[PDB]
């Protein structure tokens, strides 16, 4: 037909709205049923909705449908919004008036449906009132399509109204491997594709690509090979397009529900030096979670906490254990987003995030630095409280139906967490330890290539009698010696750093 | 061509949206891809978007490109508005309804884009229809213009729509050569441009010119040339543009992006003088970051506290770190520009000023009196919450792609900063104390030559014996001096005034 990977809910739909369309009127009439007039269909952006409401229409041969915007009849004035809706039966009345019940069968796509109530009442009573008042038409059939189904009120729901409802996944590995042999079968008959090419290597790579974005690997591939022999010229005639080009496309489209690969990486990570045995244990645990949730049954949620404190390298271990995990879905929620919007906003930026890690089979989330999101000033004290109640709800809801996700938060400030009492939300907490031996920071002297190693023993000796107690991060370590690589005598100038941060 | 410095942004363009134009319909038809129908095009203000539009169409010999602009479809009324978006058209349904699928291109370009959003949802609407509806066209591709792109919904950005985006920077010194070379052309072959110039010299000194400003400078260079004729003569054949007009046409022309000279040099420095052996030791250690940040790879910011007590003389020396940098953009935040404004319009001055500094490849800011940008007063205690946590955000996230600046911020207020928990953000700590030894005031005479050294000697005499133990700073030290000069007793005004000063 044309529809790959919905071969299960297709069935439903025909089943329920169109099967009894198929018989002639005597025998309904034998029967006593009556035709089923709503049908509403939920699901992400982009899964191929509309091509099912069309499809399915070629079937019944009936007339190619009439398509109708919300926002479109929302946004004009009341005037011609209020008339375009009587206007639009009119073909449906029509015919009704001339046939009756041998008239073929007309049909309505009223997109974005919830935009009315996200704030049409005269849209909503006439909307209803042309097929479930008296003015009943048997004529017609309405397709309602939505991205969120908990904002449609129940008074459009009870039987008679939208009575049957069907939800739309995104699909797994065994469907991009269909989705492809649709969109590439033009090319394969014309002799236009190589032959080094399979495709069941780019059903595995598509990770988690939509229905939509699949087309613009093909069209993006395609590009290549056009481009490399442009710039009115033969060959035109003896175009092929090569498995080079289906490796290079990956690079241009990127998905929606994939991995923010320029945050984490590249901005987060300066370096990752192995200086003591305490940082060995510490990702071999944030390892054994990672693999608990891919292969258990009984645990779909789980939450940590990392704490210590200032600057002793809580991020950077976070997202260390994140990028080995190799996970599809990864995104993290920290102060850079939310800067400049006002509280209502916030809220709703919070929300949006879990409404899409619902979606996914696997997924990780990481917030940075809690005790900022909150606004907290110790002075007042003065922090949001609509905000923290947001959070202590979302750390303990579980997500549906077998997909599960990780959660990993970090924070500076134990003491206060314990005071607002919202500990009660975590599974387990990792203590971070700031650097106490002389050994720690030779071993750091040593991977850092500060300078050779005659002056290495010197820095070590120097403080063995001026500060043998000191207590330092990380990431100030690493700052001094960055410093004092450029002065004009870093044994003279290093030890007096150090003994400053001591 | 006429278009200098973008080599990069053209294939990247040509690849994508138009080579797909250029091939007989017959094979496009074989392989069933469809032809991209939007790009956006984003970057600073007068860096040539437009041009590039305009000068890729020509290759097509396609219609000369209509251009509307954003506000001027919003600030119309609402009637001729509406009608307007549905007049733009007409063309290009007219050619395809008599040609069908071989009409030639139409283009379209839309300025001002962000205009819409910050608010146009029936214009957005009829937009979309156009090109994502049931009577989408084949003929157009429309071009965006925008220089703030988070102000765009994502629910423009899906595949069909504004499919392909790309940045334009700020040229390089290899493009500001190339852009002198455009601009004089027809100077150079009239001969009306003189032996001694040198374009490679001309293209070092304009740092951080964008193209719009190169346009300005040649144009100012040649009005004194013409002047110098007039009170209209004869003899107009002898005209030469020479190097001395180029050198005065760069003080009538300031760019943008650049030294903020005035406001430091004459308000912030009124006589710098090395009164004593620690004031060397702050501009020794000053200048060492200023090559740090420089010179190394792995740090990109810098922030920098300097603190002491009130009227020690810290602002002074921040300017005089940053006059002797030589780094092509510098600025400053204090007191003097937020006066008068509204909380709501302090906060989004901050903010523009940080997305600035993001676009050159080496900056500097200076952050004054921090203890007073936030209205803090004691009595209360009152202070604005939403300014500091607007700050505490800015201070820590590091500039994208490969971009780095320093961070200068001076208080008086060390034990308050201590409570609101912000000195996390620091990464040293430098500190200016007051003057304490009669050879430091014997120094600061010596240097303002108060009078004949046989009188400069009984002010130490005295003060030696009536209160040694004197503890005050430069800047009262400097008005007590000045206004004892003009006395008829000079002597005794001074060490009254030292005397009641400490
Ligand atoms: N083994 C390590 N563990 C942690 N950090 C390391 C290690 N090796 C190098 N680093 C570096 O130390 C720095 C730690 O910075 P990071 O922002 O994670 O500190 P932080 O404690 O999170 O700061 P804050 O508490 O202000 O959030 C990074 O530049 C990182 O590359
Ligand atoms: N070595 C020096 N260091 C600092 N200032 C000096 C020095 N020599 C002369 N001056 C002069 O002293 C004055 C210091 O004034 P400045 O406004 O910098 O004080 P301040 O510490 O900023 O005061 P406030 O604490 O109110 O900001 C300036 O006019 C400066 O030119
Ligand atoms: N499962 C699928 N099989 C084949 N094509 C698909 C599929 N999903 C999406 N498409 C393609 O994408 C478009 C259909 O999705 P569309 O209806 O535009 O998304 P939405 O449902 O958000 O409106 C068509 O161009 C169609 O060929
Ligand atoms: N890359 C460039 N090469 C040559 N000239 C340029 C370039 N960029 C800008 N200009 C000059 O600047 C003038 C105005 O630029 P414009 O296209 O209006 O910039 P924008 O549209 O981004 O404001 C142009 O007419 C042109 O002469
Ligand atoms: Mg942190
Ligand atoms: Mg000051």
């Amino acid at each position: 037909l044309g529809v790959g990977g919905l071969d299960k809910e297709f069935t439903k739909i025909f089943r329920r709205a169109f099967a009894s369309r198929i018989f002639p009127p005597s025998v309904i009439e034998k029967l006593g049923i009556s035709h089923v007039k709503g049908l509403l269909l939920y699901g992400p952006p982009g899964t191929g909705k509309t091509l099912i409401a069309r499809k399915i229409g070629t079937m019944l041969n009936a007339k190619e449908p009439k398509i109708v915007n919300g926002p479109e009849i929302l946004s004009k004035y009341v005037g011609s919004s209020e008339e375009n809706i009587r206007n639009l039966f009119k073909d449906a009345e029509a015919e009704y008036r001339a046939k009756g019940e041998e008239s073929s069968l007309h049909i309505i796509i009223f997109d974005e449906l919830d935009s009315v109530f996200k704030q049409g009442d005269n849209v909503v009573n006439q909307l209803l009132a042309k097929m479930d008042g008296v003015d009943q038409l048997n004529n017609i059939l309405v397709i309602g399509m939505t991205n969120r189904k908990d904002l449609i009120d129940s008074a459009l729901l009870r039987p008679g109204r939208f009575e049957v409802q069907v939800e739309i996944h995104l699909p797994d590995e065994k469907g991009r491997l269909q989705i492809f042999d649709i969109q590439t079968k033009k090319m394969r008959e014309n002799n236009m594709m190589s032959d080094d090419v399979n495709l069941a290597e780019l059903a595995a790579l598509t990770k988690n690509f939509s229905g939509a974005e699949i087309e613009g690997l093909v069209k993006s591939a395609s590009s290549f090979a056009i481009n490399k022999t442009v710039n009115n010229t033969k060959d035109i005639a003896k175009l092929k397009v090569t498995r080079e080009d289906f490796l290079n496309a990956l690079n241009d489209v990127t998905p929606a529900f994939g991995i923010s690969e320029e945050d984490l990486k590249t901005c987060v990570e300066g370096g990752m030096m192995l200086y003591s045995e305490r940082v060995n244990s510490i990702l071999k645990n944030g390892a054994r979670y990672v693999r608990q949730v891919r292969e258990s049954d009984k645990s779909r949620l789980v939450s940590l906490l990392i704490h210590g404190p200032a600057g002793s390298g809580k991020t950077a271990l976070a997202a260390e254990i994140a990028l080995k995990s190799g996970f599809p879905f990864i995104r993290l929620i920290s102060p850079n987003e939310l800067s400049g919007m006002s509280e209502s906003a916030k809220i709703a930026y919070i929300d949006n995030t879990f409404r899409d890690a619902y979606k996914s089979p696997l997924n990780i989330l990481v917030i940075d630095s809690l005790e900022t999101l909150v606004d907290w000033v110790p002075i007042g004290p003065r922090f949001s409280n609509n905000i923290l109640q947001m959070l202590k709800v979302a750390l303990k809801r579980k997500p549906p139906q077998d997909r599960r996700l990780l959660i990993m938060t970090t924070t500076s400030a134990y003491s206060v967490l314990q005071q607002m009492d919202i500990l009660s939300c975590f599974d387990n907490e990792i203590a971070v330890p700031n650097m106490t031996n002389l050994d720690e920071l030779n071993n750091v002297m040593i991977e850092s290539n500060f300078l050779d190693d005659a002056g290495r023993v010197k820095v070590i000796n120097e403080l063995s009698r001026s500060c043998p107690n000191f207590n330092v991060g990380i990431k100030k370590t690493l700052t001094n010696i960055e410093t004092a690589r450029h002065d004009e005598d870093p044994v003279n100038e290093l030890v007096e750093l150090m003994t400053q941060s001591a």
